[PDB]
């Protein structure tokens, strides 16, 4: 752009489309990664202006909306409503076409095969687009918190990966991926809500149990100790007042949602949790790289934002592996944004021009260009 | 007697007062929940019986009472209501005490957690009844069916629950609690028929919209075959009286109150379907559990009592049923009755009189005891 | 048993359990090597009958259960369920008493020391059991081949043995163990299936995963050539829809999990194929010693069952071996019930009483009787 090549950066995921340019610091361009639509049908003379009401505004007017999730953990419910989610991102925010610049996204760790080639098709051969590349998210994120080594555990809305990474690259015998990430423990508070008295079932309800959740759950420490301090009122205890008009006091739902990441036994599965996948994937290496491992645990995504949890898997993550060291989780400041700040150097440095699907290589190798380059 | 002691066996939800003893067949009261509290007074040098009624004169003796619904949505609302019942019922239509003989109640299939705790506390506390179970009611109608394997869909007029027993019960990820019963047909009829001639506002009509709602009204053969019928009011169309002098025709809206059980798409808001919640129950289990479930859907309580749904169930269900296994469904003949009938079954056994709460499994316990008898 | 001495022979290993009496053929009771106990919590008052569903019960009602897997590669992962899974062999299929009989079971060949004592005591201490042996695998097989010198490569489901046999016996200089045999097949085929989308994560979607391999999958003649194959769909592509639903179109999986047998590359090791470590555990003898056993490689376990398999071998082990010879490959036509049928003779054979562990040799000797007989 301008003097230079230049490119857009893009993390999306289950639940932000976080867009900027390129070398940017963090995002510019952010909205939740569904369109909605008129369920509270009537007729109309005024209307509140949309078809397809779409990320940002949809998220603002839900209550005439079906909210249509799309990439509910990786996987996309029907493809449709996404060419209109990328719609808003390049000519109503940016400004930009994304016929003129190359775009970075992620890819959102075992995404399925032909949901590579299906992506890049919507960009190269519907859309045009010069050159892109989709890379793979936990891995980014070491390198601006300036490691080499480590176990990231990287997880936002939809998937659950524990990834040991090296001075060189984790391959498919070690790495693990789980349902049961940051949305789940959206969805999963109002499987429990019941027992005081509030299921919000329905859909403008549902994007509620979101937003109520990230603002004021915490994790708890130890959860079975913390059973006892919920007949202290005033730790637990405290008022959502919902603008509209219905409090949800938020008692004990504000930590034994959270509990369900390093619990599964209260959902209903055998899945330890993410402390006992993090050995799990550790464990199958080869025998020498580890060490450096346990040095620098790296811990990030929407998951990990929540008050109390990298104190946490400092207790938890001793128990059951190997003993002899400095063990250390590396969460940063802002941890979240991992994958958005170690991609937004790779499209910067202009030596990644080894790497990505340009223009013509696509109709050179045709629809199987991803996996001619990729994997 | 026998194996168990002999208690009192009450369904009485939202809709009606089902009570009589352990080894009665049907039950011996069996008008609606309602409680009655006199509107139309003036003045009096003597009224008409009671304070509090239940369905005995309030069915009787309809406008000059409010005719309360004391339960909705499963949830008890105020303790005038059921705090008399559960002497009432027993002391007056039956004749003997609580306080003499035990009393298993009905669970509207997850109530918040200190419901089962205070519908113990009208038992214990307030009257002294030695030993009681508010009991889960799709259990009630699973063992009147007589198995392990069975998914049990039993829809009362309180809530509908979606229970998957297989050869063990069901983890806390397979169930669904859902808010969609025949209070909700209740609320449903006043509000539809409307367009075709009667708008229905106070309790009175509530009565009586339980009256059409449980003969005259049913599932459709299929909605859009019936709806597409419905130019033939001839056909379609046929009267109830309001018995007082009040002619109410209903054809279209026969169906188009029940028929919600199977579409959403009457309501307003989206209460899923008990189409939609088999699949939400049936899908959620265990990857190798399906198949003798498939053969053995049990579909019972007061709402499922219609014709239109053992038959309409051996139908939709097949649009998520896989090639291998087909449908077949247990529907009881009366299937609002096969809650009663397992309930004097289980309340003359001792097996479930040892799973049941004690007058002193309470006090030195400390009262969620009930929560942790049961659940 | 009745005018003879007879007793009882026992191949175990990771998978299947096999039991016999003496002097059989093949085996009679038989079943999976592994304890379940309910997972799929709830309550009950009718049960799926068990405790402990074992073996056989175990695997027949899946959906309850995590099955706790013991004898993962030899290994026992800890002892507890397995005094259990021996109780059903013997005195319900069998119905005979541990307490009278000879026991022949298998060595699983470099099990650890300790296992050798710990399981006699199971037997000797525990249960009485009047004399036993736990016979060498690989090489009973040769003999009721009617081979005296080969190369014998057996691996049913634990771990991968190469076994230089002559006249005279291997010994731990030669033969080698690997890991990267047939039930790391069943599991390997999860992790590449993720590509298509589906991953049968947990415990009996797990059992699921061994149960369609073994029926439908294929192995590779030569992988690379069939790659471009995979672009045809009707040798690949079959459809395995689930008796309880959902169609896993078993595609390039089918081999692509068999040829990791010969290619570590895939999971991600330095492993040669069984064909290479053949030759290197071949080498590795005297210089005289090698000309026979190429003339015999014996091929044998649930690993060499596969479609395709001795063929591949016949290509293959010509390349990096030496050359001067007829190379010839003898897996039998049944070839997995090896270890059963060369031991079965030698139970048979009353000229076997030259060698065992008898009774009271234990209390002689003392937990170490084991190797003060044997090694
Ligand atoms: N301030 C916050 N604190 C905690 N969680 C937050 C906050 N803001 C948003 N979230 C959560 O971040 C998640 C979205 O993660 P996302 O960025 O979409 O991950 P991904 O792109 O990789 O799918 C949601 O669960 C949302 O509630
Ligand atoms: N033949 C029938 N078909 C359908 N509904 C019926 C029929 N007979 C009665 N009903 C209705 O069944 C409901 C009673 O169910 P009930 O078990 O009392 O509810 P709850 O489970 O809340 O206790 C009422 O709405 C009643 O009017
Ligand atoms: N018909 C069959 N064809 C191929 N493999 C089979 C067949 N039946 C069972 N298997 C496989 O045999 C293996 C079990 O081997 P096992 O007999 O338990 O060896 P071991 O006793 O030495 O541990 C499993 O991988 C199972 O899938
Ligand atoms: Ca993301
Ligand atoms: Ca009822
Ligand atoms: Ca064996």
């Amino acid at each position: 752009d301008e003097d230079e090549t230049t490119a857009l950066v893009c993390d999306n995921g289950s639940g932000l489309v976080k867009a900027g340019f390129a070398g940017d610091d963090a995002p510019r361009a952010v909205f939740p990664s569904i369109v909605g639509r008129p369920r509270h049908q009537g007729v109309m003379v005024g209307m509140g202006q949309k078809d397809s009401y779409v990320g940002d505004e949809a998220q603002s007017k839900r209550g005439i909306l079906t909210l249509k999730y799309p990439i509910e953990h990786g996987i996309i419910t029907n493809w449709d409503d996404m060419e209109k989610i990328w719609h808003h991102t390049f000519y109503n925010e940016l400004r930009v076409a994304p016929e003129e610049h190359p775009t970075l996204l992620t890819e959102a760790p075992l995404n399925p095969k032909a949901n590579r080639e299906k992506m890049t098709q919507i960009m190269f051969e519907t859309f045009n687009v010069p050159a892109m590349y989709v890379a793979i998210q936990a891995v980014l994120s070491l390198y601006a918190s300036g490691r080499t080594t480590g176990i990231v555990l990287d997880s936002g809305d939809g998937v659950t990966h524990n990834v040991p990474i090296y001075e060189g690259y984790a391959l498919p015998h070690a790495i693990m991926r789980l349902d049961l990430a940051g949305r789940d423990l959206t969805d999963y508070l109002m499987k429990i809500l019941t027992e005081r008295g509030y299921s919000f079932v329905t859909t403008a309800e549902r994007e509620i149990v979101r937003d109520i959740k990230e603002k004021l759950c915490y994790v708890a420490l130890d959860f079975e100790n913390e059973m006892a301090t919920a007949a202290s009122s005033s730790s637990l205890e405290k008022s959502y007042e919902l603008p509209d008009g219905q409090v949800i006091t938020i008692g004990n739902e504000r930590f034994r949602c959270p509990e369900t990441l390093f619990q599964p036994s209260f959902i209903g599965m055998e899945s330890a949790g993410i402390h006992e996948t993090t050995y799990n994937s550790i464990m199958k290496c080869d025998i020498d790289i580890r060490k450096d491992l346990y040095a620098n645990n790296v811990m990030s995504g929407g998951t990990t934002m929540y008050p109390g949890i990298a104190d946490r898997m400092q207790k938890e993550i001793t128990a059951l592996a190997p003993s002899t060291m400095k063990i250390k989780i590396i969460a940063p400041p802002e941890r979240k944004y991992s994958v958005w700040i170690g991609g937004s150097i790779l499209a910067s440095l202009s030596t990644f021009q080894q790497m990505w699907i340009t223009k013509q290589e696509y109709d050179e190798a045709g629809p199987s260009i991803v996996h001619r380059k990729c994997f």
